[PDB]
């Protein structure tokens, strides 16, 4: 699963290795850089084979794309989806617990049962942060290494296709995604980041769920089931 040994074809699904073609220098690259880092002695999260993950669901199922910073700082948290844990995880990263109290309010479910969010990725929702590796207890530490290549790249590719395509770009960062979705098929929302420091700024109250869906529908396409176990 190495990037900077292995291609894309080898990497990613296969929708996915072509849509990335043009950024597969920079993929090997970072992997270069993951290695350096080791050989410094510092470390990176999410582990190597789930760096990519998001990338082995297929490209053409994509309907909506959520988008955060990086990956999760704590060791054992980050999984190569953005937002989800493994589902013995507990208690939850408080930005997830932030997420399930919007979904809550929005959408009227129960609290979900555990914080794994792959039911959403393997219903179509690309679950991307816009930087994909971090150094342990450091947030941001792999911000400007390479990375914006790559999430750019993978957003390009998904407005590009012939499908509507919905976005959810939470903070800062990810906001800077937004005039890459500038086509007629891509809507974009934007809201402050579900960090607790961020949050209250207009995360909650912002019902993403509920609107993305009123977006697909718009578009012809069918609304995302949201509901988790
Ligand atoms: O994947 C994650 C986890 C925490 N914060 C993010 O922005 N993304
Ligand atoms: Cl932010």
């Amino acid at each position: 699963a190495s990037m900077t040994a292995r291609p894309l074809s080898e990497l990613v699904e296969r929708g996915w290795a072509a849509a990335l073609e043009p950024v597969a220098d920079q993929v090997a690259h970072m992997g270069q850089f993951l290695r350096a880092e080791i050989a410094a002695g510092r470390r990176y999260l999410p582990a190597g084979s789930n760096v990519l993950r998001a990338f082995t669901f297929p490209f053409d199922n994509v309907r909506v794309l959520i988008v955060g910073q990086d990956p999760y700082p704590t060791p054992g948290h980050a999984v190569g989806l953005s937002f989800s844990v493994a589902p013995d995880v507990r208690p939850w990263p408080r930005s997830l617990a932030n997420i399930f109290d919007e979904y809550t309010a929005d959408l009227g479910y129960p609290l979900p049962s555990n914080g794994d969010l792959t039911p959403w990725a393997q219903r179509g929702v690309l679950l991307l942060n816009r930087v994909l590796t971090v150094r342990p207890s450091n947030p941001a530490s792999h911000r400007g290494k390479g990375w914006e290549a790559v999430t750019e790249c993978a957003i390009r590719a998904l407005a590009a296709r012939a499908a509507p395509l919905v976005a959810i770009l939470w903070g800062r960062d990810a906001s800077t995604l937004k005039p890459m979705l500038a086509a007629g098929n891509c809507v974009a929302i934007e809201s402050p980041h579900p960090s607790p420091l961020s949050a209250s700024r207009g995360f909650f109250g912002s019902r993403p769920f509920s609107r993305a869906n009123e977006l697909l529908v718009g578009m012809g396409a069918e609304p995302i089931d949201w509901r988790l176990p």
